[PDB]
This record gives structure tokens, C-alpha cells and sequence, in this order.
């Protein structure tokens, strides 16, 4: 049976939603600072309506669980939980560092990505990812670190790995840097949707009442 | 007869309430040091207890603040998600109003100056008077130094009552009520009362317009 998955991300100034239905992906993306709580659900209604898909057809709901903006992530968490509780469908928490990695893979073809997202207080969120059967997969663990301490799990002098995310604003303070980077790249629900597909096929998914594997500071 | 679901988490406590067939049911609990909000399982437990399906709910009421930032954000998101999935209206209700309605229920006070401890040595402030069973706002709500709060009534004309954690600042306030309860928190049961008035007036809005007050 083919899965129907709904994906949304509000971790940044970007708000985006994506839908998998009958093996087709559909997404929409807007930059709208501070207007997430008012614009997220209409984006969802429009996406479902454009696809001709009813909310009841959705098998699971995926969202970016951060790291990123405090308010944006918290909005996603609540809305997804509410949606999922009412439908009685599971939720899929997905890292925004992974989403960045998957996006950089899709757009640049980079199979090794060091994702870095600006954190508060002179630190960055940091996670390195490598392609594994179409999925950008975490090598090691994610961390929040002074830029001086970030490290990659592969040979640094190799010219094939790519730097993605606003954390790369701190590149001049890092102990290594890639040949190429994009410090303005943001999460995109389309790539969240890709990651949710892999996670859903592994049998992941949590019910709304269940303790959420999202750990905000 | 309406079926109304009420959610309040504006504090370090959590409560839910259901109006069904003219009968009200509520549950209230404090949230321990290392535990997170128990909102959705409390909702589940409430509905199961009342023998009511979530799909039978006509509208969802919530405390829209003021109060805590986090408690507001994720819980208001939950209200949005539920209401959207169910295709049902939401009823935004002031936590100051909820305090007033609760003080009325628990003390019979028909004039309540509600005060909630706000950040940076200030209180959230709003005065309410009873109007046909419902505590209605007199004047405006504000965030204010304790030294600058005022009541809209003639304080000498009738007794009024102090409700909420803002009244921990009472000795810094220009005036003082005959009685106060500084430990009083919002409660879903009294939110449910207010929601009913609001619903019977036909005041519901769509899920995307469920916003916190700030």
C-alpha cells in the first residue's frame, strides 16, 4: 500500500509544508517572519486542497523538531500533536540538521554534509551527515558547540564535503572548512518529507499522547 | 445542548474540562519538577471518563493568557491542531477573566481585581464584575508595576476581591481589597463556564486565529 505523509517545518523564518501521496511529492514554501502561527494551517489546507487529498487520508505527520527558533519549533510541536491526536495518527520528529543535509544533497548533489545552524550565545548546532541509500544519515551525534570545537567524522582535507546552514556564518572560527558552503540554506518541508519516508518505512512514529523524543533546552 | 472542551495550561499546572448534556466535568493537576505537560493524556482520560467521542465536541476553549510563554505556545498549538483536524471553532478566553470567574465560584465575589505575576517586577492586571452569572471585564487588561494598578469601580462603594499571584505584591499597591487569594490559579472548570457564555453569544473563531494575548 502506498503511504500518505504530511510534512511541515516552522523552525526558521521559512514556513513550509509538503505532502506525499500515491508516490508523488508536493510542497509549498514561504518566507514569513513571525506569522507562522497564523499561516501554517492555511498552508496545509491549501496543499491538501490542491492535491485533492483529505486530511483523513494522512497516515502520519512529520515535522522539524529543531534546532532553530524557539517559538517556531514550539508551534510545530503543538499543532502536529493536536492534528495527530484528533486523527489518531502517529508523528515523526525529524532533525532540522538532517533536513538541511537532505536538502543540500538534493540541490548540490553533496553526499557528505556538515550541517550547522546558528544557536544562541556564541554557539552553533552541529551535525554531520552522509548519504546511505538515498537518505542523509547522521554520523556520530548532534551537538551545540563553540565554532572552535566543531569537527567532521571524515578526512577534513577531502574536497567533497559541503557546509550547509546559517551556522556557517562562523566559518572563520572553525578548525576546518569545506571547499564550498551555503550559509543561507534553510530547512525545506520537501526534504523533511524525504526523511519522513525513510523513517516511516522503518516503522518509526509516535502516538500524540506518548512522550516525545524532542528535547528542548 | 452544546458539547464544549476546555484546555488550560497557562501555569505550572494543567487542567481540562468538558461540558456535555448540561453537565460539567473537570480535572486539575500540578506538574512535577522533571515531568512535562500531561495535556493530551488528560484530554483522553476526560473524554473516556465522560463517555464522549472527540468528534462530538462542538468547540474548544483555551486560556489565551497572559501568563507563561512556553505553556501558552505549545498548548495553543495543540488547540489549533485539534480544532483544524476536527473542523471546529475555538473560544479564546483571558486567564484574568478565568481567575475572576473562579473567585466568584469559590468566594461569591462579584467584583474581582485579577492579578497575575508577570516578568520583571510587574503584574498582569484586569478588573471584572459579575453580569448575569458571567464575570465581565471593566476597563482594560494591562501589564503594570504594582504601584500603578487601579480599579474602575468606587473602591468604597462595595467590597471587591483580589485574585491571582499578582497579589503577592499587595503592599506595593495603591489600594487593597477587603479579601484576597494570592495562590489562586486559572482552572479549566471556570474557563468552561466562560466558554459557554461566549458560545451562546456565537463568538467562536477559526483555528488559524487562535493566538496568544501579549
Amino acid at each position: 500500500h502506498m503511504s500518505t505523509l504530511l510534512a511541515l517545518d516552522t523552525s526558521t523564518e521559512a514556513c513550509s509544508v509538503a505532502l506525499l501521496h500515491e508516490g508523488r511529492a508536493l510542497s509549498h514554501y514561504e518566507v514569513i517572519p513571525r506569522l507562522h502561527a497564523q499561516r501554517l494551517l492555511p498552508m496545509v489546507r491549501d496543499l491538501l486542497d490542491e492535491a485533492g487529498v483529505a486530511l483523513s487520508a494522512v497516515d502520519a505527520i512529520a515535522f522539524g523538531r529543531g534546532p532553530g527558533a524557539f517559538t517556531g519549533v514550539r508551534i510545530a510541536i503543538g499543532v502536529v500533536q493536536g492534528l495527530a491526536f484528533a486523527l489518531q495518527r502517529p508523528v515523526l520528529a525529524v532533525s532540522d540538521l538532517a533536513i538541511l543535509a537532505q536538502r543540500a544533497y538534493r540541490e548540490q548533489g553533496a553526499e557528505r554534509v556538515a550541517a550547522a545552524i546558528d544557536a544562541r550565545m556564541d554557539e552553533v548546532y552541529w551535525g554531520c551527515y552522509q548519504l546511505q541509500q538515498g537518505e542523509m544519515r547522521l554520523a556520530g551525534s548532534e551537538a551545540v558547540l563553540p565554532p572552535e570545537r566543531v569537527a567532521v567524522p571524515w578526512d577534513a582535507a577531502a574536497a567533497d564535503w559541503f557546509g550547509a546552514g546559517t551556522g556557517w556564518g562562523y566559518v572563520e572560527r572553525m578548525p576546518q572548512r569545506p571547499v564550498a558552503l551555503d550559509a543561507s540554506l534553510l530547512p525545506h518541508a520537501e526534504d523533511l518529507l524525504s526523511l519522513a519516508g525513510f523513517a516511516w518505512a522503518r516503522g518509526e512514529g509516535v502516538e500524540a499522547e506518548q512522550a516525545l523524543p524532542v528535547y528542548l533546552r
